[PDB]
């Protein structure tokens, strides 16, 4: 079952209304043919260099960040090219990415909301199409609508009533959310 962790600030808030309100402070990267000439809008894997438990990017726009969390790859100059598949279990989006591979791990100065057992599994055969490839470019681009229908879909699973429209206290009644600081 989906869990979701989220600070006391966002209690009233629903799902859809933060997911749009963070994808809005984070921008767009740039991550496009052309556009990556140094490290800044890269982001990291932990370990790396093409593999991790954690791939991390921060905003260029501003101080917000995310973590996808799993066993995920990119396989660059392998068919298909720029292709990020693997497993994602988790996406914790915050401001202040702090860390990386040489620090042992990424981590969130100040997390907001969390996702956890996402259970989505992502073959390289279905390359850029893979719902882990569309969730974690999303969040690079600014439109977090993958990310947004897949927390639908489980919501939906656990509960039919439960929805993206559900406020985060709402799903802490129905047992699905746990708030933190």
């Amino acid at each position: 079952s989906i869990s979701i962790s989220y600070s006391t600030t966002y209690s009233g808030w629903t799902v859809a209304d933060y997911l749009a309100d963070w994808s809005a402070y984070f921008g767009d990267v740039n991550h496009r043919p052309g556009q990556v000439v140094d490290g800044s809008n890269t982001g990291g894997f932990n370990p790396g260099p093409f593999d991790g438990s954690q791939y991390a990017l921060k905003s260029t726009a501003s101080d917000a960040a995310f973590i996808a969390g799993g066993d995920l790859h990119y396989t660059l100059f392998s068919n298909p090219s720029h292709t990020l598949w693997g497993k994602l279990d988790s996406i914790a989006l915050g401001d202040t990415l702090t860390g990386g591979a040489s620090s042992g791990g990424y981590a969130l100065d100040s997390q907001e909301v969390s996702f956890s057992n996402l259970g989505l599994d992502s073959p390289i055969a279905q390359g850029r199409d893979g719902t882990v490839h569309k969730v974690v470019y999303g969040l690079m681009s600014g439109d977090s609508s993958a990310l947004q229908g897949q927390i639908d879909a489980l919501l939906k699973a656990v509960d039919p009533s439960l929805s993206i429209n559900s406020t985060f206290d709402q799903l802490a009644a129905a047992g699905v959310a746990h708030a933190t600081p």
